């Protein structure tokens, strides 16, 4: 691995995270039901998040002398999330999150890899932070869904 | 003025403002020169105001029954705001704004206008409070300029 | 519009913020089902903003040298406002509720009408707070009741 | 001594804090003289105390499987306070506030009596929380009266 | 009474406590449902207080020379509760509660019979302070359960 | 109403405001009697609302575009109060301040309108805030005098 | 028990703390040894809870009509504690407030049963208060000394 | 001057400010009349002040190897200030102070001669903190003696 | 390494924990002597550390969708601490402890070990966490045994 | 020096704060280059400071019986300041501020000397504080300016 | 490795951690010129870490039973940081510090490899902490010289 | 005294409490024996204050337009206090500290001579802050040593 293959790691989760942040405002706004308090509530503290995160990696990637994305268009070619339809049920949407999440859980575990082998451990680090956090997430919204 | 009219350009926000979170992301990373530290400070406070901003006026929406603008694609087809160019010199960067936000501020005098003819006092008033700041932070951004 | 006409429509709310006070308890109290802990806290931060505002109107009638409805006999005879019954379930509360804030909303709306009239922009701006949030109580309201 | 006849004691009291929480809304609104900013904000303290304890009440009643009185209506017509006439002096309310105490301190003093005499020891010490801090105030109110 | 009976069902509830400390947490973990941020929170908020008592307990029962049950092995041979299962549903873990909760109510009057028999005030209490709480803790989860 | 009648309306407030600076705290100094720790404490709040509003003011003048009076010399040529002579009683000091608040209000009224009719909401607002809270003292002051 | 015989045995307390908040200002200062940060913090958290505890006896003996002892003449004509002979060591110091504590303690048990019998239930509560923290202080005293 | 002459003013203080703690605890306790509360209140931020004055000065004398004094039977042996009568009224009361802090204003000046002749500084300094706060409250309390 | 293999190292840790909380509580409400002060205290910051680390060694065995043990027989038959004897001197209890967290520091080396090898990033840092902590126990345990 | 020597030393003074007051905010309101944020916040802190320095000074005159000037027009007959002209740079507004604080500091000094031959310590010390946080903003100011 | 390889590595950074304390302090002290408050506050921030880690490191290095150099003749004979020559510029002093914390970078990178091969976790983790942080210093003061 | 006297006063502390930072660290790491924990806390709050000392000590030297000595050869130069070797018991390491303090204060003695002849207020009020914190700490070190 070299510096420039952890940048583009680091960059992609930026473009992630920024499409996430999107789309958690939106199920954050468009949340009904019986569980409108719980997941309108639970929605803004995972945007909260998503917006640190954001700050984080691109921050990381100055560190490394690279340049983080910075244009909504550059997030959208290149983000692997899909964004809200503003369609979905309440239940529809935890199970997307749960979704996403997981699908970031194994970006960031192979993200993980690339930065270990080009000597990178503080990379690792913070790619490992926000996997530790998502798992927490993906139990929680699997055991809401029962 | 009808609420659509209002849901309408509380939307146009909603879109602007997100397209500003990013393009402040942007000067926050990417800004560089002796005044590094009191840019990328203030640019952050900016941007943590655009965040309060979109789920104040999408809540608004909300509240009058319309559906707000939640996805990347929708803001960028949406926005008046050019997202940032991420080669732009510290100087560039605070011109840059004082364009912006002088923009969003004519936007909003039209936009309190449309809202005070459909009779929506706290819509207007809303709008009223973003102009007020956004206001001030020309004025500071303009006489950094000198 | 008089300062005599402002008088009577700032009444008016003290009356129905007392009614409202009172009606949220009983709502705070009764609550029963899955979504007890949900509505029973709901409620209680309703109740505290009622509080809030009795207080506030009242003294704003005090700042235009009026009279503020003081006793709940008087409440009662004035506030437009049917009390708990307490016997609703859970979903009758929170309906009844977006029944009580809308029609609060319409005298709001009227209230403003009537203040602006008579040049009270104070007045005016103060039904406007409650008005906004009212607004937003509806919205999550009718939200959870799908 | 019965559940029953606690929760009877205990609804006396519902209804007394609900009808006091207004009459100290009344006197906090209409003291007047040189002693006004003291007794406005010692009132509005009281009315503080008058809420914390109309919930603390109703809650040990739902506890005990009772039913809270929550309607003014009922208020009205189980309180043994008499409501604000708004035109006494500042003298008339601090006296007028140290009888009403002075007879809730001896109806606290019955009511722990039935708490006691039904096995009650919670109900009876949630009564002498209040017993003790009315004896407070009518020492501090009667010293002020000279 | 004497002080070593009072000393004995001190030990029984600090027993009694540590054993629900741990079958706090096993509902805390094992909660599913579309209830599960609501209860998952609860428990955690329940093990807390539970954690408190234990201490509270223990250093009362010093405060009177006497030794305080400090094992795992003790707990068990003394505690009335029974440990969790870890398969009931989110109905059961609630039902469980009330029902465990119940009983330790009622092991609290015997025992503020024996501390008051013994006259011993300050243990008497103690345990009515827990009373007081538990009685609460009953009603709430009773009213989800409808 | 163009943008430089309201920058001047807005001056004469920043005038206004210093002089009142001033005049509170001789007030604050000189008043005597024994409701000295009452009215000393009551001219601290004042001056440090007169304070904040200084600032606000000139803030937004610069806001506009405009140039904020900022010499005592000037302030003394174009604010409307009297200046304390030291020498008044506590009753004339408070009398003095009723008179003061309702002029500025009164001030305050035609300033809104000027605002108003040059198409500024923002500044209109600023001074309705202001307006707002001398009505509040205005009231309780002239309670104070009976 | 008359309420003259309560009055009495607060006036005690009153007494003893006021000479047991300056001999732990005695043992605050004199204490020496590789145990003195621990002591001379240990009894200056004493000294405090004392002080607390003169204001709250000497109120609750004007909340029942009487005059608390306002002299030093008077506590020390009055209290059954020892003041300091400042020349123990920090052994005795310890031994001399558990043995001081110890007899408090046996003065709050009596005390206490003439609240009871003069049917005053918030004074013998205030006075079990301290009880109850007197006796986790010589347990944790006695500890010390082994 | 000698660091036993320094000794000694120092305390003349400790005995003034424990007989003060009482005489402050005396007037806080039986002040009546409609300046109550304010005297009240007053009181007790003068006797907090008064306790940690008693801990500072015996500290200095501790630190310049001396012995506080630290019994009650010492302090009215010592202190030059006249206990409270506890029959005054609240002007009483007032001018009592005002002649009592006068005349610990002399003390103070004279001590810190005394502790300037011996080249004690800090000691100066400690008595000086005092006796600028002391000048403070005798304004203020003349002020309202008018 | 396997999941498996993981969440079984982790559930020897929750038991192992559970054990310790207890045999915390054991030592913290036995301890005497001199040093009575410093241990309960520090105990009780341990027992404290003890209850957050059951709580994340079992969110993180859920998060790997295993199942936490939850009961106290199982900790019993897993633990490998034993548990406090409550006969030990305040020397014995730190050289236990000394020795039982040196076991534990040796059991997450190994529990790290089995992670790596599962590719586990996250649960080995859960347990490095603690390794660094009871590491610094260990350390300042030791130095106070001299 | 006699204590109307000290008295006119601290008028001085109190009019050079009040026109201190007002020069920062005109260089606060004025500021304009690279160096606005910096320079903008900074004379926000200073005239903070100026605020508090005119109360305490005031205070000190009322504590030695003397009356503090408190009009506008005397504090232009008095104070030793020129008054902001704004006009000038951000290199000007400082240069003139340590010329301006420099001043002040050999003002103060010879305060000081006042004070100190009229047996006037605590005024001497007020002088002091001032004097030091002067001397500090010098050395910073003129750094600036390299 | 072994743990005595990975003391020696700790002790290192110790050395270079106390002289970089003290370097920064000089910085500090010897800015100027118009980036004087970005400059001097920035290095009293970065001073404040180094404290931090100095502590942090040597209780490490206790931890693994080493002795943690502890002498500034020891820090001086083994730190690889020139001190500051206190004559540089503003520009000297920031490229200085992008070299110093660089090469400390790379020390860390080996100081880590060190560790993790004498399966040392915590160590290396403790020192990657710091790597961290310094690759974000680097990038923000190198931002900065343009 | 000239100011150049002062600046080398102020310098030779700035050494000292340089190498007393070191020093206080040494004893803060290597302290053992069972008052481990006390020495152990209390010589971190010494350290504490030696890094603001210095910093203090360090800018009344700049405001003077003096050089502080800012570099550790300079420090270990000048400096009067004898470095830490770390082989010392708990009792030595006190007894040391006292010896240090002691020294220090008759340094600070001098040092405040030489202050006052020079004119020099504000510098002599620093040290001799510092000259009463050390008295203190002398009189709790010596006590602790019996
Ligand atoms: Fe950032
Ligand atoms: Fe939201
Ligand atoms: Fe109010
Ligand atoms: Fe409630
Ligand atoms: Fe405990
Ligand atoms: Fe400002
Ligand atoms: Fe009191
Ligand atoms: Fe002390
Ligand atoms: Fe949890
Ligand atoms: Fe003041
Ligand atoms: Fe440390
Ligand atoms: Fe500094």
């Amino acid at each position: 691995s070299t510096k420039t293959n952890v940048v583009e790691v680091l960059n992609k989760q930026v473009a992630n995270w920024n499409v996430l942040y999107v789309k958690l405002h939106n199920y954050h706004w468009y949340v009904t039901g019986p569980h409108f308090f719980t997941l309108h509530e639970k929605f803004e503290e995972f945007y909260n998040e998503a917006g640190t995160y954001i700050d984080e990696l691109a921050e990381r990637i100055l560190a490394l002398e690279g340049k983080p994305l910075a244009t909504m268009k550059e997030y959208l070619a290149t983000s692997s999330v899909n964004e809200g339809t503003s369609k979905e049920s309440a239940e529809e949407m935890v199970q997307t999150l749960v979704n996403d999440y997981s699908a970031l859980i194994q970006e960031l575990k192979e993200g993980m890899e690339v930065a270990g082998e080009a000597g990178d451990a503080t990379s690792a680090d913070m790619l490992l932070a926000i996997h530790t956090t998502l798992e927490q997430h993906v139990w929680m919204l699997s055991a809401f869904l029962k």
